[PDB]
Order: C-alpha cells, then structure tokens, then sequence
C-alpha cells in the first residue's frame, strides 16, 4: 500500500500549423471542450505533450509547457524527456514526486516536407510505458503512403530494450497528425457535422478503415469518437472549415495499446475549441492506468504443453523463448516434437513438457508474481528468425493445477497466427 497502485496520465496532441501558439492554451491541459470532457481540478500525474509543425525552439516549448502547469496546479513539474526531429516534438513531464519512480529513460526518432515520428519510454516502479507522437503523409489520396510510413516507424523505432517496439511496453499511447481522412463528399460531410451524426462519418474514416483491414496498427484501442473533425479550420476561430480539396476529417488521434490483463480506463478523448492559431484542434485524452510497485514494497513457472499455429510452409523445427523482466535472463525451449498441417498457410507445431523450460522469477512474492507478463517468441532452428510473438500475463496463472492461456502471434505488422498453453505458478 504505501506506494501508487493506480496514476493518472495525460496525453496531447497538436498540429501548431507552423506558427505561434496563444498564450492561454489552459483548455488543452484539462480536456476542456467538445467530446468527452472534463470539469476535476487535481493536475495528472505524467503529462505527455506531442505537436507537429511546431515552430517553438525546443527549450522555449518545454519552458512554455512547465509555466502552464506551474500557472494551473502550482506545482513544478519535472521534463523526464524530450525528443525533436525538427518541427515534430514529444515531451513526459511528471509531478516532483514521482521523481525517483522513474527509471530506464529512452528516446527515439525515425524520418519517413517533415513527416515521422519521435518517441519517449520509461519505467514507472515496475510499469514500462512507451510514447510515439507521430505525423504521416497529408492529402486524401495517400492512405497507401500513411500505411507505409506506419510500418516503418514501427520497424525502425529504437525505444526501450525483441525485434519491434509492439511488445516492449505494458502500456503503449501512440498519437499525433495521422492524417487519415474521410471516405465522403463534401455535401455530406457537412450535413452530418451540422447535425453533430458523427457514426456515418466514422463509417468512412480512413484510419478505422485500415485498421478492419489489419494493415496498421494491430491491436491498438481508440476511444469513441464525440467530437466534430479537428481538420482544416480557418485561423481565428471554429466556425468554418476551410475545405477549398481538403474535406473536414479527424487528422488528430490518441490510440494505445497494452498488456493483458492490466488496468486502463479513458477518463477523456477530446478537443478544445477555443485554440484557434492553428488550421487543427488540440486533442486531448487521459487515462487512469494501473501501476505495479510489489517488487518495491523459491518460485516456478512450469508449461505442461504449448501449441503454436504458425503462419509458414517451412519444414524447419521450432523454438520458442521466453523473456521477462520478472527473470535474471531469458529461458528457452528445445525444439518441437511434433508438428502437422493446420490450413494451406499455417502450421501446427506442438511442445510436450520434456521440451520446455522452468523459469525462475526473481522474488517469490504471489502478489509481485501475479503483475508480471513473459514474453514469448517463436523462432526457426534454421537461421533463429522470429516467425510471431505475444504476451501472457501471470495475473490467473498462479497455483497448484495448470491452467490454459489463449493468445495471438504476430510479426513485422502482420498477425503470423496463435498460441495456447498450460501452464501453473509454483510459489
């Protein structure tokens, strides 16, 4: 008990539309405006800032952004880490506190007209988060291009340490200028938005188009969308959408992506709509997110038996391994000792007992034990390339009798098939 099982978290995004921002931007900071908003007045744990086209040095903004929470909450918030690639910036700030809660700090970019990525992670005791802030290619037409920019800030982003960030984090928000538009004519467009009937407009977004689709960003969460599109207003006020083609469109997203069996609630997902320097909305989102500090305040993990239906026609063996930050190092079996044709594109490969490993976490505690999550792999014999990954969480795995875990594999931005399992928690 003596230390935070739950925090609050803060995350902005904000196209600055390459000029100056006002003065007052109070709205953004405490999710006031259209959507689902708040009202509560007890400042956030961590604020994550991301902007794109934004014109303000880098220690002029991060200035400007701890003057603003010292001006609403009176408290000094502390920067644990900003990263630039030019005109795209992301920036963590935390309460004085939480200070020596922070640990393994890491940052990252990746280029994909300045278009990319810049990123931030961090532990929080025993909790990793990662933080992407993002922006794609512009222009209705290049869905294909966005994807692909997607893909490769996916590949290339060096955060935290696997072979992609997907998996590394317990808890990863990625948001920014997306740039996904609206599949629909202009007249229809602002029929629905005058009537504020968002659903047939989300019908033809772009970007839950290409999610359905399995092309970008496989398995990530978006709140419900509440508010109007925050793209292209005219400068100095929300009035009018300057369209003249550029139809309204939600540019402006948070998605997140986390653990099994862990605790994240939307508290807010937003915009402000009395920002108005900018051609874009800020958009604001805050979460109420679970935090495990029992490590802070002999055991066995066994598996009876693993089967992985694996996307491939290779008749190579397999191997998988076993990573944790719960273990002194990485564990990993022998090869399967049966295998079969599942479909035309999968395999079935099967591991009895005598071909896996017993780890050993690092403390016996039950309630440590029951926060923590491995990560496994799956690899061929021929060349150790990985063929999938996933997570399993210890948190209903702890006790005498084995028990089944069910979970899907993928790779490189593509699902590559599941994995189920028995397996118990000796303590």
């Amino acid at each position: 008990g003596p230390e935070p099982d739950m925090i609050s978290v803060f995350i902005g995004t904000w196209n600055m539309g390459s000029v100056p921002p006002p003065k007052n931007v109070t709205s953004w900071f405490t999710s006031k405006g259209l959507g689902k908003t708040l009202d509560v007045t007890i400042p956030h744990d961590i604020y994550v800032f991301g902007t794109q086209e934004n014109s303000v040095g880098d220690r002029e903004w991060l200035d400007l952004l701890r003057g603003g929470l010292k001006e609403l909450t009176d408290l000094d918030y502390r920067p644990i880490a900003m990263q630039s690639l030019w005109n795209i910036k992301v920036a963590v700030l935390v309460k004085p506190e939480h200070e020596n809660r922070i640990s393994h700090v890491s940052t990252s970019s990746v280029k994909t007209g300045n278009k990319g990525a810049v990123g931030v992670s961090f532990m929080f005791n025993g909790t990793s988060f990662g933080f992407v802030n993002c922006h794609l290619t512009s222009g209705n037409e290049k869905t294909a291009r966005r994807n692909q920019n997607y893909l490769d800030i996916l590949r290339l982003l060096s955060l935290g340490d696997a072979d992609d960030i997907s998996d590394r984090f317990t808890h990863l928000f990625w948001f920014g200028d997306l740039n996904y538009r609206l599949d629909m004519d202009i007249q229809e467009i602002l029929n629905y938005i005058s009537r504020k009937e968002f659903e047939p407009l989300l019908r033809v977004d772009q970007l839950n188009l290409e999610r359905e689709k399995h092309k970008v960003f496989l398995r990530f969460s978006e709140e419900e969308i509440s508010f109007p599109p925050t793209y292209r207003y005219e400068r100095g006020s929300r009035d009018t959408y300057a369209w003249h083609t550029n139809v309204p469109s939600w540019c402006d997203r948070i998605l997140w992506k986390s653990y099994p069996e862990t605790h994240i609630i939307c508290n807010s997902y937003g915009c402000t709509d009395d920002i108005v320097t900018s051609d874009h909305s800020p958009v604001f989102g805050t979460f109420e997110v679970g935090v495990t500090s029992q490590f802070i305040s002999q055991a066995y993990i066994e598996f009876e038996s693993i089967e992985a239906i694996v996307k491939t026609a290779s008749r190579t063996k397999f191997f998988i391994e076993f990573y944790s930050t719960c273990l002194e190092e990485y564990k990993k079996s022998f090869e399967n000792d049966a295998q079969s044709s599942d479909n035309i594109n999968f395999l079935k490969v099967q591991w009895s007992s005598r071909q896996l490993p017993t780890l050993k976490p690092i403390l016996a505690d039950i309630e440590y034990l029951q926060d923590q999550h491995l990560l496994l792999t799956v690899k061929s014999m021929d060349g150790y390339e990985s063929y999938g990954e996933c997570v399993v969480a210890l948190k209903s795995m702890i006790g005498s009798t084995a028990q089944q875990f069910l979970t899907f594999l993928s790779h490189r931005g593509e699902e590559t098939g599941n994995i189920r399992g028995s397996m118990k928690v000796r303590v």
